[PDB]
DNA sequence: CTGTCTCACTGCG
DNA sequence: TCGCAGTGAGACA
């Protein structure tokens, strides 16, 4: 209820803390235990021509059926699990928002990173949100106008992702602006980020 | 003078 | 330690 909200040309987004640290611990606790990330093929992206193992570990739970592919890597979803309907739950709860689909990214510490993208895929419902949930140690996440890569002068919007913190990015952010974590070298400890989305079967 | 796009890396500064 | 430029091998429209 009260929400920091991200707003720049293009840029509609809010952030708020859905949880406390106890309570955040315990479901932190909870993924770390009962969480099972891709391997091995499932972990390798295509991107401007080469293959690289992902630097850090992702995971895909949904409803039976669905898939999502980005990168040149398409991932399946195994079936939801308590932990998980219980935080897509609080999630829909809090936003009014529904979603069929998680994908979820562990960062063991602050070398483990994620580029920079757009969540513009075609299996995404037109207009859905994408609800970012985290725990674990804080990480800077940044948002990039796609016309200052330059063009534009627009600036960079950066935040923390606090543990238990949630991050809904609206539309039209996704068509608009670039996210990323980038690295943050003192960073020690690690980091759980499930972004629930709504996927088109 | 003039196509768009890249969930990743190295090579700088 | 951080952030930026240029990819790179295509696949498109």
């Amino acid at each position: 209820h009260s929400w920091r909200h991200i707003r720049a040309e293009g840029l509609d987004s809010s952030y708020t803390v859905l949880f406390g640290k106890a309570e955040a611990d315990e479901i932190f606790q909870e993924l770390e235990k009962e969480v099972e990330y891709f391997t091995g093929a499932l972990a390798r992206v295509q991107v401007f021509g080469k293959w690289h193992s992902v630097p850090r570990k992702q995971a895909t739970y949904g409803d039976a059926g669905l898939t999502y592919t980005f990168s040149g890597l398409t991932l399946s979803p195994k079936p939801w699990i308590p932990v998980l309907e219980r935080i897509r739950d609080h999630v829909s709860g809090v936003t009014g928002q529904t979603f069929n689909f998680v994908l979820i990214n562990r960062y063991k510490d602050g070398s483990d990173h994620i580029c920079e993208h757009r969540d513009d895929e075609r299996e995404l419902a037109p207009g859905s949100p994408i609800a970012s949930v985290s725990f674990g140690a804080s990480r800077d996440f940044v948002f990039r106008h796609k016309d200052s890569r330059p063009s534009r002068r627009v600036a960079v919007v950066r935040l923390p992702l606090a543990h238990g913190s949630l991050l809904m990015m609206n539309h039209p952010t996704n068509t608009h602006w670039y996210h990323s974590l980038p690295v943050r070298k003192k960073v020690l400890a690690p980091r759980v980020n499930l972004t629930f989305r709504k996927i088109l079967l």
